[PDB]
């Protein structure tokens, strides 16, 4: 799968390498994070910020994460 590196807001937790598919949207992945992340953060408040920009839950990961494909560091907010 794709190495989707979920780093915490203040880097409270380290770089989390989530082996997941770009098939899903930011919403389905963020639900998946709220399950597989040991803090289990509020899906309603939490969003994914990729290298400065905001990833909305309606679009598929692939569209933004196509460029490198291999690995992507996203900051949780």
């Amino acid at each position: 799968p794709v190495t989707l590196i979920i780093k915490a807001p203040n880097q409270k937790y380290s770089d989390q390498t989530i082996s997941c598919f770009l098939n899903w949207t930011v919403g389905k992945l963020k639900t998946h994070l709220s399950n597989v992340y040991p803090s289990k953060p509020l899906t309603k408040d939490q969003r994914l910020v990729y290298s400065g920009r905001l990833l909305p839950d309606h679009l598929q990961l692939k569209d933004i994460l196509r460029k490198q494909d291999e690995y992507h560091m996203v900051h949780l907010v």
